[PDB]
C-alpha cells in the first residue's frame, strides 16, 4: 500500500517533482533507517501529492533523492555514505 506507506514515512525526500523516497526509523524496530518507498516521475508527484495531503514531512534535497534512488532500493537499509544525512533529515523531521 503506497497511501499506508507514505502515512507511516518518518520523512520523504524529495527532488521536486521528479524523484521522492520514502523513510523510516522507528527505535527498536529498524536498526538503520529504511527505505520503504521510491518513486520517479509519475509515482513520485503521487507520493509528494500523498505526503503533502497527509502532513508528512517532505524535505527537498535534490542530491540525496537522486543518490538514494539509485543506490537504495525500495525494502532496503541505508548504507554508510547515507548514514550522516539521513540521521540529519531525521532530526528536521522529527
Amino acid at each position: 500500500s503506497l497511501a499506508n506507506n507514505i502515512k507511516k514515512s518518518t520523512v520523504i525526500v524529495k527532488d521536486p517533482t521528479h524523484i521522492a523516497i520514502c523513510l523510516y526509523y522507528k527505535l527498536g524496530e529498524t536498526p538503520l533507517p529504511l527505505v520503504i518507498e521510491t518513486g520517479k516521475d509519475a509515482k513520485a508527484l503521487q507520493i509528494i501529492k500523498l505526503a503533502e495531503l497527509y502532513d508528512i514531512p517532505v524535505i527537498e534535497d535534490i542530491p540525496l533523492a537522486r543518490s538514494l534512488y539509485k543506490n537504495i532500493h525500495k525494502g532496503q537499509y541505508i548504507t554508510e555514505d547515507f548514514f550522516e544525512p539521513v540521521a540529519q533529515l531525521i532530526r528536521i523531521a522529527i
